[PDB]
């Protein structure tokens, strides 16, 4: 039979509003993330979405059907047993233009993405554009694009479309990434997609040696039904393993951890606890790689977990020396255009005393610039930020007519 392991790579799903995202993961996994009326009162769905599946091929068949996301090969006319690949998960990133943070969130979290872009609508669409580029600043760069809804188009209307997806592409750094044609909603040439999966997004190399860190997810921002939080010994949090491995038992702590307030004077404090025990869908497991959506268990207060008080970004070992900053110092570039917005601007130069808003890992926290010099800025935050090492990119948004827009990026210097 095929064996029950944690998800070994993450693969983002990235695109406009209304494109089919949902719907794709849906097709590959068989799992709806999302919750159907509270799309239809809001407009939108809020929280990142999160499936996993298997991935195996029937080695008798030919290509593309004879990639399978379960342990049958009837799909491709055979009674062989398919032999197991990997097993992977999706993050289905919100389109709306309202929601790039929540977008750059899951970003973090992204071993590789899918674009997916309607063949239905003129590309690209503000948020196409938006996606494209916060994947190739953030560097997820093995990418797929998937053209969807080719089942209410002809030939030539996708024809021209893809016509402009390669002229888009061209000249770029995604110059010879696929474009694949499906239809999410009729499960229309699935099989290519996963084969271009197994092609394009290859499980990253992960060095088991380094220090542990978990980029933490709040369950309040993320819908993973098949996901187990058993809360029986206490708290547990959600979130993904970008290096290292953890292992029940260990101590760890969460930072930058708990806000306190003593006379007047805020500070946020390190929440020590313990493993007791890790999650990866409904299968419990001794140990937590990267790849997949982990479970956690603590022993502490389901309260403190799920509290506004916590500021819960990452986990490491409790032996781990990790700065947690109200001021930091970022490197950065700006873009040209404010890529996302529907007018045609030029991003105006980083100004001191303006509001930012920093994506650092899977947090997001508005601050504001105290200094400006050169290609350096200082930034007072509203609430600190853990740093985990030196070479961390953060992505830097400002607010424009109303919405938070992406224009620019930076390291974070420490
Ligand atoms: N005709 C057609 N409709 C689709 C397809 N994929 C998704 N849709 C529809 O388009 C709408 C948007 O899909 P959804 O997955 O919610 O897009 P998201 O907002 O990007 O997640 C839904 O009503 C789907 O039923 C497709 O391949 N063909
Ligand atoms: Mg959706
Ligand atoms: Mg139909
Ligand atoms: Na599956
Ligand atoms: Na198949
Ligand atoms: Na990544
Ligand atoms: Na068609």
């Amino acid at each position: 039979a095929w064996p029950k392991v944690q998800p070994e790579v993450n693969i983002g799903v990235v695109g406009h509003v209304d494109h089919g995202k949902t719907t794709l993961v849906q097709a590959i996994t068989g799992i709806w993330t999302s919750k159907h009326s509270e799309e239809l009162k809001r407009g939108m769905t809020i929280k990142l979405g999160y499936a996993e599946t298997n991935i195996g091929v029937c080695e008798s068949c030919k290509k593309p059907e004879a990639y399978v996301t379960e342990p049958s090969c009837k799909s491709c006319g055979s009674d062989d047993e398919p032999k197991f690949l990997r097993r992977i998960s999706f993050i289905d990133a919100p389109g709306h233009e309202v929601l790039m943070a929540t977008m750059l969130s899951g970003a973090a979290l992204m071993d590789g993405a899918i674009l997916v872009v309607a063949a239905n609508e003129p590309f690209p669409q503000p948020q196409t554009r938006e996606h494209f580029v916060a994947l190739g600043i953030i560097g997820v760069k093995n990418l797929i694009i998937v053209q969807n809804k080719v089942d209410v188009v002809s030939k030539e209307e996708a024809l021209s479309q893809y016509r402009q997806i390669k002229q888009f592409t061209k000249g770029t750094w995604a110059e010879n990434v696929p474009i694949i044609p499906v239809s999410a909603l009729h499960k229309i040439n699935i099989d290519s997609l996963i084969e271009g999966i197994e092609e394009y997004i290859k499980t990253p190399y992960r060095d088991l040696s380094q220090k542990p860190v978990m980029l933490v997810i709040r369950s309040a921002d993320v819908n993973a039904p098949g996901t187990q939080f058993n809360e029986l010994k206490g708290g547990v949090i959600g979130g993904s393993i970008i290096q290292g491995l953890f292992k029940v038992d260990q101590e760890i702590k969460v930072l930058p951890g708990l806000r306190v307030e003593k006379q007047g004077k805020v500070s946020y404090e390190p929440i020590f606890t313990k493993i007791s025990s890790i999650a990866f869908g409904d299968e419990e497991f001794k140990e937590a790689k990267p790849g997949g959506l982990v479970a956690i268990g603590t022993y502490l207060d389901p309260s403190l977990t799920k509290a506004d008080n916590l500021l819960g970004s990452i986990i490491t070992l409790a032996d781990a020396e990790v700065p947690v900053l109200w001021n930091i110092r970022i490197k950065y570039n700006l873009l040209e255009r404010v890529v996302g917005a529907k007018e045609m601007l030029k991003v105006d130069p980083i100004r001191a005393k303006e509001t930012l808003m920093l994506s650092v890992g899977s947090s997001t926290t508005l601050g504001i610039v105290t200094s400006v010099k050169k290609d350096e800025i200082e930034v007072e935050l509203r609430r600190p930020v853990a740093v985990w090492s030196n070479n961390i990119r953060t992505v830097i948004s400002r607010q424009i007519a109303g919405r938070w827009r992406m224009i620019g990026w930076g390291l974070v210097e420490i």
